[PDB]
């Protein structure tokens, strides 16, 4: 009944490191696109 | 003996967890001061 317990902590552990992974990887993904925005920008910054 | 391997693969799910949810602070963090700058510059390359 130890271990029961135990493995149940798997079960509300695994959900949520997957939760986080979507989490993670949309704003990582939010980071890019507004990464290579910056350094586009930024030439027209001594253009202009 | 079961019950050694499950408490190891559940402490380094506990070592991630912890720092994955360190990086989603940190990296909002990230965002924000990138936040500023795409919101300052595009005000700047326009008005140039």
């Amino acid at each position: 009944e130890a271990k029961r317990k135990l493995q149940a902590r798997l079960a509300e552990a695994e959900e949520t490191i997957e939760s986080l992974n979507q989490k993670v990887i949309a704003l990582e993904k939010t980071k890019q696109r507004l990464a290579t925005e910056v350094e586009d920008l930024q030439l027209e910054v001594d253009r202009a």
